[PDB]
């Protein structure tokens, strides 16, 4: 949730998501769900969202309905803010635990800083159980095994009630007696001396004294029970290993790109060059988060969000095998409700008219290739 | 205009120009003008000036004398500003559009961002006609063809004299009265609330009333009709392909650079190896928009600005072709007015006394070669 | 001197200094000592310290008890801040002159703006002679040779005793007479016109014009005396050579790194690849200007500060010829009080537990393979 309101060339031009995966689509508590996929940093970043050189891979879900065990980036653990690199292709994996029962969406999210929230496709997840089952184990180097749920609460709630009830005696003392109109009348009346006694002054001597000696005595007693403390662990991670992938032997240009304005489509006129890789075929156009297909080329079975899922929303002029080195001059027309409900033709609105997006290359095999497009997107209303 | 009292380090070390064409020296009104040619972005780019993350192609003239019909970097259209790599070389071109009759002295420029302006060299280009007979069509997306000389003249001025008259009457309803020393006299006596009379309130409510109403209904109206409207269209392009050019097969290192304070000339000591491309010549300096040219090697016929062409300020101890793989250590003298008249000889006041230029290597087929040179500059008091 | 107190974590994870020389270890007055070795910049450069963009290589010393005669980056000198990229390795040289007696530690050092300092190993060298001995010739583009000590001494000195002497002057003129109190009191009487004269007027006048007219004849006479003036030369010099060095045909994988909380070793599993150079074996392992080296495999014979030496402090778990191919793991310690005296033990105060170093492994021929590991550190307390 989130996305829909965002604007519709940010959301086409920042991050890509492509396959995706997810290991159960019902957990129990305690159980744990793995979405692994790969995400490409589009070339063309805006201006308005700073360079992705402090980003973190976050979880999109409405709290802690699971409790996020691990997350890793190109095989390697993310619990810090990483730095990726524009035009780079990134494989990341998510281990969640489930915390709380119900149906909830989860979604794979970037956030970058100096540019905001980068939400991908969400997935309806069930949770069946009792939320009072859930664990949190967590073993310590000093040998102690604690569970994460209620450590160190009961601490917490003593040292906060003392130190409130310490502060409402030192008011209560004082709120024994006559408090604001006969204090103020013998204040203005020059009678101010008379309003503390000695015995006042020895009870906040006392009150100081007694603070300063608790705090103290607090403080070694937490030193001699935890004498191994390190300080929070935090900083940038560089150096994340990006994909090494197969340039495409398929070039595509973008001659045309229109949508209507009232409008559920997208149609653009594309040059396409095969070269090599066996006569090959468009399967599928990615633009947000949301994927046009062709049937007759490819199917999803991934489980991949079915508002997101266009089954048949791919249509090209001639999807015929283009023979390695045919240029082929193809008219394709991506249409769904998905690009009116997800409000991508909210571009209308936009400061900059321009769309991004993926086009998937299938041969006679079923080897894939992945061509990345970039235009600007021109309105009809006519 | 701008450049001779720009800092001459400044100018020999951000961006080099160099084969540029301009399709007419004389046109006619409504007639237009192609400037193509190629900018080479110095490695060593100044600290002073941010690196070219947001550069925008400019035209230097003293105002609309053209319009700029279009912008081209790399191919590609630029109405928005750009983002230009350190070390990389782009093609550009420039189509601009006679508007108003006499000499005018146009150069091709890059803004930088955090930077300031980048002069390229100016030509003197001659428009004949009269400036009542520029047009400027333009067919919007609605099927409408407007003229954008005088579109929407006619309705600015409308609105604003209704807004202008209406303030008017609002301060003369007032002003038919006594306005300063009698009301000043009566607000001193405390008779101020004679001043206004229920009258008044009426009309202030009427004023106001009004007012609120006729903006609400002229929004609506607008709104009627102007049914389709967009917001300005904004943002920093990416993705400009530069160019692939053959690495030089010439090598040259500048042992060392000097040039008299008097002065009007610079020499410098180079080796240079040939690795291949037959046997070689050198045939031009170009340092800040001055080409100094050896005439027995190179003649320019692109109609370089006289006043920045040196046709014989290249002198070579020995400019005899240098055999592949021969390492010459020779003197070259670069002498010229245009060293003193373009205040090259001001980097005497420069607090970087560094130069950078493009020598052009030429063979006997023709072939040219560009290799790039940075020195410190010694000036030569004795 | 003040690189134990700096982080250790920030000290391991910035720039690695490896094979360095001293050309002698004690050296007379007015004698030249040459420092020359190789530093490499982390690839996980710590996000709390700027990027190198702005870097300037210095002199650790307490004074100039030398003069840096000479500073080169890649052969290049380098009087001004330079621009370093991350991953790069760069040659250093600097030629120091003698100019004070006594025993110093002098330490090269990279300053970066934006981080602070990069000490990198210290060598103590002897001066032997008197400080009145040293000269610092320069001969000039005048054809004037000075002695930097001295030069210009006597003039800012008469300069600036002048002006304190005519302001001495201007006071003592009114210092004649009663001062405060007297004077208070015909203030406050309103006699305060009796206080100034017509002479005192006089006087001020005089004084004013003097001074103006002794700073302007004063400029006149100074740039008649030196008519050939330049300003301050400064700027950040870009485009450092950096080594193009050949890549490890050894692989190295951090399975775990572990330190022993008391303790003054490190230790860490590695799995080691050959890919060929002959069968391999680990020679030296260096952290943060300490180096552990196996004195099976190598032997220093440089001269390196024995306080940072450990001569035998590379304990490699099985350190036999690595057959090319071979994928050993291996269990390597790193044992030294250095660890300690250095204060590298303190990670365990530090925000960031992970180490970063460098690896050297030599063939039987005697050919050095560098490998660069980084991992997290993992303290130990039970
Ligand atoms: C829950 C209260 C709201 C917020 C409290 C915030 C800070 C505390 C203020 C007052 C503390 C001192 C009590 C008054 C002097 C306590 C005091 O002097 O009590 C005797 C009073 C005074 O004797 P008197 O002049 O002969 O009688 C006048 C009132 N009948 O008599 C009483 O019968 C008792 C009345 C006082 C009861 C108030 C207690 C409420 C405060 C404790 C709340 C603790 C929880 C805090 C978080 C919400
Ligand atoms: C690092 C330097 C210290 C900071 C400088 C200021 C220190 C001030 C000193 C007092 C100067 C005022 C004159 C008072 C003369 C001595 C003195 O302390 O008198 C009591 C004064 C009231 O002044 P007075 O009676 O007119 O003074 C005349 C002689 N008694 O009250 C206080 O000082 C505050 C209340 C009583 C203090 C008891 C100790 C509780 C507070 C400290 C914590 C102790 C427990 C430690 C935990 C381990
Ligand atoms: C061009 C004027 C300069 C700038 C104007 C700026 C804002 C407007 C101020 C005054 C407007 C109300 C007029 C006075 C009450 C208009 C008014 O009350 O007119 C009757 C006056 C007053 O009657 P009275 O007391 O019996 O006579 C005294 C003056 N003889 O009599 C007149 O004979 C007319 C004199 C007033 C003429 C001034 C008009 C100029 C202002 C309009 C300019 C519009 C263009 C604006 C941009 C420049
Ligand atoms: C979103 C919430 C609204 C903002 C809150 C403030 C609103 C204020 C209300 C009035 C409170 C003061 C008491 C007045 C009682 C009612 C009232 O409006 O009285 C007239 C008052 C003068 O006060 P009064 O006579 O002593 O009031 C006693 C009873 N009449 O003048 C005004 O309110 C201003 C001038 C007259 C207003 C006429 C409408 C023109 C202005 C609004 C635009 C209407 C056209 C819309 C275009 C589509
Ligand atoms: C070294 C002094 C410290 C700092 C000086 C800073 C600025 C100068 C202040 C005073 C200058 C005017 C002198 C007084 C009027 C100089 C002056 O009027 O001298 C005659 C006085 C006055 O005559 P009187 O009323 O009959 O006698 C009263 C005092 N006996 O008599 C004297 O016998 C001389 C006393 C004055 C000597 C003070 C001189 C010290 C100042 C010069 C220092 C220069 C070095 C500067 C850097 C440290
Ligand atoms: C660029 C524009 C200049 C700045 C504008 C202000 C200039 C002010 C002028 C004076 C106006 C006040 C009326 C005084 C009338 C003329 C005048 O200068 O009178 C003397 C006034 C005192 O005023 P007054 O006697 O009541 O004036 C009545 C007629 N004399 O003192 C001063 O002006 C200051 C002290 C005397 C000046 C002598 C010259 C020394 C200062 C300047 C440097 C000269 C040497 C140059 C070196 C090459
Ligand atoms: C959450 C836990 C709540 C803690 C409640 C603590 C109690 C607080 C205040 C008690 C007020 C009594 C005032 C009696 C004066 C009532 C009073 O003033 O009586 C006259 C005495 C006469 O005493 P004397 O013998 O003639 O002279 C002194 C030596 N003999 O004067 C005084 O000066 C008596 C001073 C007594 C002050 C006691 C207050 C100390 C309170 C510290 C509390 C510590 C916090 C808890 C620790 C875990
Ligand atoms: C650029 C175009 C210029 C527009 C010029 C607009 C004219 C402006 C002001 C007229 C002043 C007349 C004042 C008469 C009070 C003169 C006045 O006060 O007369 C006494 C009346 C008595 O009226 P009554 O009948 O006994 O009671 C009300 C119901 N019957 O009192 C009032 O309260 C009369 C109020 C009348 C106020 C009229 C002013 C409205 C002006 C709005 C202008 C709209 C803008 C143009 C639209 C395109
Ligand atoms: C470090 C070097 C130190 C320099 C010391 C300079 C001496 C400073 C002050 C002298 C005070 C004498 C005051 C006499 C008034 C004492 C005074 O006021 O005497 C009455 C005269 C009468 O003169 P008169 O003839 O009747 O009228 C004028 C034309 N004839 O009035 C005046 O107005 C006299 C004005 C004389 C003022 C002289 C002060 C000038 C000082 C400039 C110094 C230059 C700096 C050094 C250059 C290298
Ligand atoms: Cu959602
Ligand atoms: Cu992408
Ligand atoms: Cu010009
Ligand atoms: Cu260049
Ligand atoms: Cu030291
Ligand atoms: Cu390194």
């Amino acid at each position: 949730h989130g996305e829909k309101s965002q604007a519709a060339f940010m959301r086409m031009r920042t991050i890509h998501w492509y396959d995706l995966s997810w290991s159960k689509e019902k957990v129990k508590i305690n159980e744990t769900v793995e979405i692994k996929g790969k995400f490409h940093v589009f070339e063309g970043w805006p201006e308005t969202v700073d360079e992705p050189d402090v980003a973190f891979l976050n979880v999109g879900m409405p709290g802690p309905v699971f409790i996020r065990k691990e997350s890793y980036i190109g095989g390697q653990l993310v619990p810090r803010s990483v730095r990726l690199e524009i035009g780079k292709t990134y494989d990341f994996r998510v281990v969640l635990k489930a915390r709380r029962p119900g149906d909830w969406h989860v979604h794979t999210m970037m956030n970058v800083q100096g540019g905001g929230p980068i939400i991908g496709p969400g997935k309806w997840i069930t949770v069946e159980g009792s939320m009072s089952e859930f664990r949190n184990p967590v073993t310590t180097l000093t040998g102690q095994t604690v569970d994460l749920e209620n450590y160190n609460e009961g601490n917490t709630y003593f040292w906060h009630a003392f130190w409130f009830a310490i502060g409402v005696a030192w008011i209560g003392y004082w709120s024994r007696r006559p408090i604001f109109i006969p204090r103020l009348l013998m204040v203005d009346a020059g009678r101010a001396d008379e309003l503390v006694s000695a015995t006042d002054r020895k009870v906040a001597m006392g009150f100081l004294a007694a603070t300063i000696l608790i705090v103290v005595m607090a403080m070694s007693s937490a030193n001699s029970k935890y004498p191994i403390t390190i300080p929070l662990q935090a900083g940038t991670m560089r150096g994340m290993k990006p994909l090494e992938l197969p340039a495409p032997t398929v070039s595509v240009k973008v001659e045309d790109a229109t949508y209507r304005v009232p409008g559920r489509a997208m149609r653009m006129k594309l040059t396409i060059t095969n070269h090599g890789n066996s006569p090959i075929r468009l399967g599928e156009f990615y633009t947000a988060s949301v994927r046009f297909l062709d049937s007759d080329v490819y199917k999803d079975t991934t489980g991949y969000p079915e508002d997101l899922l266009a089954e048949d929303g791919l249509s090209v002029s001639d999807n015929s095998p283009l023979a390695p080195g045919e240029t082929r001059t193809v008219d394709v027309t991506a249409s769904d409700a998905a690009w009116e409900v997800y409000r991508l033709s909210d571009i209308i609105y936009d400061p900059d008219s321009r769309f991004a997006g993926l086009l998937f290359f299938f041969d006679a095999t079923g080897n894939r290739q992945v061509v990345q497009i970039d235009a600007p997107l021109i309105p009809s209303f006519m």
